[PDB]
């Protein structure tokens, strides 16, 4: 299903999550409905916080095709390098779009699917979207980053819209 993605100023998007305990058929339905938000949004990644439903899951796909699926479950960097930086969207911030400094390359560990363990290098928008989301668990969003000007103009744009 579908689910609904929360926006500022939602205190929801702040909450913390805390570990799944073991992934089973219940961890593996949300990782459905996630990924076909992610999908219908057309986001190329998704944390579990954003659905309301507060457990480290991140869904991430790239690929054009939409056939090349990254599953992170308890992610944890081990390490990070350099200095980078896009202009990032966010499906919490509507449609609204700003440069965010982020690790140019990280090297993470999570369980996949099937609660397996697994080491990932990234780098490029790789790196910079398992940072998005990451953050996302601990209840941050990439304007928490800008200056108090350009939150707010950023605060005030959106509400703007959300109705239409
Ligand atoms: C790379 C930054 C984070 C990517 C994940 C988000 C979706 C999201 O809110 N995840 O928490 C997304 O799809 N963002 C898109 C985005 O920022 N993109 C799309 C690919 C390129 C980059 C924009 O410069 C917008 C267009 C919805
Ligand atoms: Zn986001």
């Amino acid at each position: 299903s579908v689910l609904q993605v929360l926006h500022i100023p939602d205190e929801r998007l702040r909450k913390v999550a805390k570990p799944v305990e073991e992934v089973n058929a219940e961890i593996q339905r949300i990782v459905d409905d996630m990924f076909e938000t992610m999908y219908a949004e057309e986001g190329i990644g998704l944390a579990a916080t954003q659905v309301d439903i507060h457990q480290r899951i991140i869904v991430i796909d790239v690929s054009e095709n939409r056939d090349e699926r990254l599953v992170l479950i308890n992610p944890e960097l081990l390490e990070k390098s350099g200095e980078t930086g896009i202009e990032e969207g966010c499906l919490s911030i509507p449609e609204q779009r700003a440069l965010v400094p982020r690790a140019e390359k990280v090297k993470i560990r999570a369980l996949d699917r099937d609660g397996k363990p697994f080491e990932l290098e990234a780098d490029g928008l790789l790196a910079i979207c398992i940072q998005h989301e990451m953050d996302h668990l601990v209840g941050k969003l990439f304007m928490d980053y800008l200056s108090p000007l350009k939150q707010q103009r950023i605060r005030q744009k959106v509400e703007k819209l959300d109705r239409l």
